[PDB]
């Protein structure tokens, strides 16, 4: 856990995915969910077309129900496990660690995104 990686990661990552909204930086660093959820949210919904067509079709969304679901397209679509578990993310606390799942689910995305627009 280093904060100071994990952020510069994100920004990094979400520079790359040209997330357009404000980040809530204060919860980011409280490890907040409701920090990361709306950045999760933009990645599947509003990225990418092939991506997006692809989530929609399988599973549809208060965001209890998208802790839940966001882990199973990660786990049947990105091959993606996350290092904490769903009640270690809807639970305040490893913000570090929250932070870079963020990133991870966003690298997933991209390079889903690249390999879907390829075979088209």
């Amino acid at each position: 856990g280093d904060l100071k990686r994990s952020l510069r990661n994100l920004e990094q990552v979400l520079r790359l995915l040209n997330y357009p909204e404000e980040v809530d930086c204060v919860g980011l660093i409280k490890g907040d969910p409701a920090a990361s959820l709306p950045i999760i949210s933009y990645s599947f919904t509003s990225y990418s077309p092939y991506v997006t067509e692809l989530i929609m079709e399988s599973n549809v969304e208060n965001d209890l129900r998208f802790i839940d679901a966001v882990y199973k397209l990660l786990r049947d679509q990105f091959n993606y496990k996350p290092i904490l578990t769903k009640k270690q993310f809807i639970q305040c606390g490893f913000a570090e660690w929250k932070i870079q799942i963020v990133c991870d689910i966003l690298n997933c995305v991209m390079k889903k995104h690249k390999e879907l627009s390829s075979l088209q």
